């Protein structure tokens, strides 16, 4: 099917095989989704505006936090204009900013960050070298 697809060949694929704890999508600068984890949460338009303006000027959600379902997540150091990263008890949110879409992964333990972020990058790059 297009979600089994969706959850082997793209999205955070953490032993389980599937389990809850990790979630990733593939979401328009716009705001629509254009794939995501059967975990990944429901979000709200304006907390993708303003990590897009996070994009364009880094550490713009700092002082209030970055929100992604209504979750608060402290930002912490990323990459300018290409990576956004928050922290939120045992685990957190890595955001990647392709041509196109922004790759989401998010985390808790015993996933770890580096599991997590190898994920995004990958798909990162996949959408980028396809024009993405």
């Amino acid at each position: 099917s297009w979600q089994t697809y969706v959850d082997e060949h793209l999205m955070c694929d953490i032993d389980g095989q599937g389990q809850q704890l990790a979630a990733s999508a593939i979401v328009g600068h716009d705001g629509s989704v254009w794939a995501q984890s059967s975990s990944f949460p429901q979000f709200k338009p304006q907390e993708i505006t303003g990590i897009m303006k996070d994009f364009e000027e880094p550490g713009h959600l700092a002082p209030t936090g970055l929100h992604l379902g209504g979750i608060k997540y402290m930002v912490i150091q990323g990459e300018a204009g290409a990576v956004i990263r928050g922290k939120k008890g045992s685990g957190g949110i890595t955001i990647k900013k392709t041509g196109q879409a922004l790759v989401f992964g998010i985390y808790e333990e015993p996933v770890t960050p580096g599991q997590c972020n190898m994920v995004v990058e990958r798909l990162g790059d996949y959408l980028i070298d396809q024009g993405l």
